[PDB]
């Protein structure tokens, strides 16, 4: 039984960040990883998605070439070219992460970890036992797929994981889901030339975002050539002579349901949710609490119900983002190894960017949320909608929408929501201001930068 | 003698902003404009420059097309196409501004204003007299050109004004100056295909910016194909059989001077400075103080030395930016018409973006300036340099450099300097944070947005 100061199960965003900071603080740490280091973000998430987004962005920009004075660009996108380069880049990152661990003196234990029946919390990997007074579970999640029992032929569809394995651009693609992953995948497939449909259960995507954003985003998708199938769900999938045939039920409220077949589908992509990866951990041998989806339950300090067992990141089911896993893992290392007892992540005011076309940035409360926290009488919003100057000379157009949610007489800025060209890079510093408690006077008293889209946020009236 | 509550001389950025706010406050105002409304920014500045930058940006992006999986884009940029569209857009703005004035009930007096010999400050426009207890001079500036006496044939060169009149892309262009305007013009001409040289008196451009930026910017220019002629100045210009011939002196320190002729020059562009437009105002009839360049001198509240005469914007010679003229004109209207005596613009922490390739964003003190304000022992900087993920798959590369200047033990953020893709839209919100007095802990405690360039600023170590 090898003993360490800190054992980290999972070498993804949160596990690596926590292990590294712990080691800086003098901990003797080991990371257990059964697949590739870098976890979901590097291998099948953030990174490869962003490369594909940059690619889709080129496709759009190329539509405006002629408007800008240049000769019309003619063609066909070659999927394999970028796929090969994308894979190589991921390989480069994997090697870097590994080196980061080695330079820090963190041991990498390769294999699948499971808790043992032993009294003091102990794990087993490949027959060998390992123990530590502090064990972090950061095993992340996985894409959720429907059961063949509820949707027959569901297994003919792929998930976001399968998207990263594709080697050719699918001719006809149907994406099921209305969350950010669904939205991003649809936007990439469509821009690159797949005839794409997005199938949602209601009438708008991103229903948990501020309603200005969910409305605007749904419109932008339509405008970009994505067919949004509203109030629709899949009833069955079947393998035909030439691709797939999707049976769907459309049930507009106030109307009779109608069943439609979607033929000649090359790619059916389930983007319906994520499930936590806890199933094969033997949690129950320690009685560690989970919810009914399998999420590990923790307190504000990332503690599980068992002393010396912590959990961070996706496996916890809250705020499923790489930077949150990182920040939570770092704060936890400071608490454990630097004895900063008050060290923990504040889950409010976490900023998010959705890589749609144009991209979306949001931080803080939606208008409704502020309304429920402070009362209608105490909430005031400011918004603007305009066509960015980029489009002044183009036939193709996109819009930029921005909304600021203020509370109390002081007009404290409690939410910023926007969609538009440049919004992916614009959000970070306003997130800093929001975190600091800025009021609207603070924004207004900041001299604008002209001509930019960002200046609109400091000139709202 | 027609009397108003407020007379504004000049209908550009600051004059229009001030007149509009005054009118909201109940003032009966009139704007005197001898040319086009919108002034320098709209007609020959910010706006047309940005359109040309977006055009240059397309040119670059088109170099990466093939790397991204698409077929090589082949050609020749057509200057007149975009020129025509750019001019139309400016025409659209002129009409909008005019309408803005009318909707506000502001009178537009068309013509050139000059002060009169009259005791109570009075102006004359086209034979008629106008007076007000509050008169704002916001006449802006103009490009500076050398005297034929010092540089013979200087008048064969054009200025940034002339740049906006060009109808064809010059084959060979030489730009003289090392300030932002010079840098921007060179970057646009070069990206669009002119064989471009930038002639600077020292070894770096943007010498008043943080030295990380002046170094990086000079390198990026070289890397983008701009020939930077260091320690060089023009000695004479002459009209040859086929364009211009520029005689220059290069005087590297530690070396002997060497004279070179530059032949076959299509376009010689002077970007050496701006001069205030005060010369034809008859200021001296009121004894209004100017400095030796012709700038009107004002106090912190924009007052001139004469009661009821104010000046804002470029004519004052400080912080030559549209948003500063706007903010100063607005604060002044609140002071005059809302009786807010403490109403004035804080000239610290004004953010700037330079539309180079990649763009530059800066706010606050350079490292040297912090060093002189606080002492070397009290200044600590943080910086990073990296290749944006956009280039992971391209043969062409650009870099991103960021620097944070902190002061005192608390590490108050007193300066942010950066250059890189996306930096034009990234700056605004950090400018808000800087204005509010953020410290480095405030940045560090803000959860990152991944994957973006902006996240680097909140993860500096
Ligand atoms: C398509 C997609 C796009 C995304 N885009 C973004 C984005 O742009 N920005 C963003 O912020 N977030 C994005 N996310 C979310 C981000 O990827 C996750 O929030 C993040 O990866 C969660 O980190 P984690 O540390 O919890 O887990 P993970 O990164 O998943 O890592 C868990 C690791 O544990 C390993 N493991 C699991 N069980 C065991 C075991 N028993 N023994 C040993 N090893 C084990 C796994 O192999 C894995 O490497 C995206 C996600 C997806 C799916
Ligand atoms: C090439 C270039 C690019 C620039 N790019 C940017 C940029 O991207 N961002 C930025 O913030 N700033 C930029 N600037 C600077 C910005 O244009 C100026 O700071 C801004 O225009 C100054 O406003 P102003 O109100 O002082 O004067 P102006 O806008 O110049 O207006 C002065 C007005 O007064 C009129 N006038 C003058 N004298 C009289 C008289 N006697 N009677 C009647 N009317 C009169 C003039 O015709 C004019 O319309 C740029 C400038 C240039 C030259």
């Amino acid at each position: 039984v090898a003993s360490y100061d800190y054992l980290v199960i999972g070498g993804g965003s949160g596990g690596l960040a926590s292990a590294r900071r712990a080691a800086e603080l003098g901990a003797r740490a080991a990371v257990v990883e059964s697949h590739k280091l870098g976890g979901t973000c590097v291998n099948v998430g953030c990174v490869p998605k962003k490369v594909m987004w940059n690619t889709a962005v080129h496709s759009e920009f190329m539509h405006d070439h002629a408007d800008y004075g240049f000769p019309s660009c003619e063609g066909k996108f070659n999927w394999r070219v970028i796929k090969e380069k994308r894979d190589a880049y991921v390989s480069r990152l994997n090697a870097i992460y590994q080196n980061n661990l080695t330079k820090s003196h963190i041991e990498i234990i390769r294999g699948h970890a499971a808790f043992t029946s032993d009294p003091k919390p102990t794990i087993e990997v490949s027959g060998k036992k390992y123990t530590a007074p502090h064990i972090l579970i950061a095993t992340g999640g996985m894409p959720s797929t429907p059961h063949e029992s509820q949707i027959p032929g569901a297994s003919l569809g792929i998930t976001s994981d399968g998207f990263f394995q594709l080697e050719e651009l699918p001719g006809r693609s149907v994406i099921v889901g209305a969350g950010y992953i669904a939205v991003e995948m649809a936007g990439i497939l469509s821009a690159l030339g797949s005839k794409t449909s997005l199938m949602i259960r209601h009438d708008k995507v991103l229903r948990s975002f501020d309603s200005m954003i969910s409305t605007n985003c749904t419109e932008e998708l339509e405008n970009a050539g994505v067919e949004v199938l509203k109030f629709s769900q899949v009833k069955e999938v079947k393998k035909t002579l030439s691709g797939l045939e999707v049976s769907m039920v459309t049930a507009v409220p106030g109307r009779l349901p109608v069943m439609t077949m979607i033929p000649d589908v090359d790619c059916l992509l389930w983007a319906i949710g994520r499930v936590p990866n806890t199933k094969d951990l033997s949690l129950n041998k320690l009685g560690i609490q989970t919810d009914d989806k399998g999420h590990i339950i923790v307190d504000e300090f990332q503690n599980t119900n068992v002393k010396g067992i912590y959990a961070v990141g996706d496996v916890c089911g809250k705020a499923l983002l790489t930077p949150v896993a990182i920040a939570a893992g770092r704060k936890l290392a400071h608490r454990l190894f630097e004895y900063k007892e008050d060290s923990k992540l504040d889950y409010n005011n976490i900023p998010t960017v959705v890589f749609s076309h144009p991209p979306i940035g949001t931080v803080g409360l939606t208008e409704d949320e502020a309304i429920h926290k402070y009362g209608i009488e105490n909430v005031k919003t400011y918004s603007t909608s305009f066509t960015p100057m980029y489009h002044a000379v183009t036939k193709r157009k996109t819009k930029c929408v921005m909304k600021m949610v203020c509370a109390n007489k002081e007009e404290k800025v409690v939410g910023i929501h926007m969609q538009g060209l440049g919004c992916d890079e614009m959000l970070q510093g306003f997130a800093v201001a929001v975190k600091m408690g800025a009021t609207k006077a603070d924004f207004d008293n900041t001299v604008a930068i002209h001509p930019t889209s960002s200046e609109e946020l400091v000139t709202l009236r």
